[PDB]
């Protein structure tokens, strides 16, 4: 597989119709997963499943600009389970990232960072065995 944390270059950043696919398996007794779509030091799209925040499972999304986190967007639908294989698909659409897990739509996150073609790396981290991470234009 791949060594976590893993950096996936996104050559020429992202653009609508670009689909990024992350395949792995959650470790037993997981605490967190994180995808970080970065524009340089900024994080355009942070997607952060938390397995135990006050004994609740929640996905936190956010953007970091000039080292400051913005307003979190939170989703209680939580498709991940400790120990189980998952697929995350992030499809760039004109106004948002659209995320589906295991072929089921999960959430969308409106673009706050506008220079899509400068979001040139995806960091993948957390309590997973990572199998593959790739992109394709659809
Ligand atoms: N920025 C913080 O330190 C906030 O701390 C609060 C109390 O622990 C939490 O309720 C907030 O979610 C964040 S934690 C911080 O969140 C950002 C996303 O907004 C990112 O997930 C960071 O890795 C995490 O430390
Ligand atoms: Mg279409
Ligand atoms: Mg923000
Ligand atoms: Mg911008």
């Amino acid at each position: 597989p791949l060594i976590v944390p893993y950096n996936l270059p996104l050559p020429g950043g992202v653009v609508p119709r670009m689909l990024i696919t992350i395949l792995g398996t959650v470790k037993p007794n997981a605490n967190r997963i994180a995808l970080d779509f970065q524009r340089g030091n900024d994080v355009a799209f942070h997607f952060n499943p938390r397995f135990n925040e006050n004994n609740r499972r929640v996905i936190v999304c956010n953007t970091k600009l000039d080292n400051n986190w913005g307003r979190e967007e939170r989703q209680s639908v939580f498709p991940f389970e400790s120990g189980k294989p998952f697929k995350i698909q992030v499809l760039v659409e004109p106004d948002h990232f659209k995320v589906a897990v295991n072929d089921a739509h999960l959430l969308q996150y409106n673009h706050r960072v506008k220079k899509l073609n400068e979001i040139s790396k995806l960091g993948i981290s957390g309590d997973i065995d990572l199998t593959s991470a790739s992109y394709t234009m659809i």
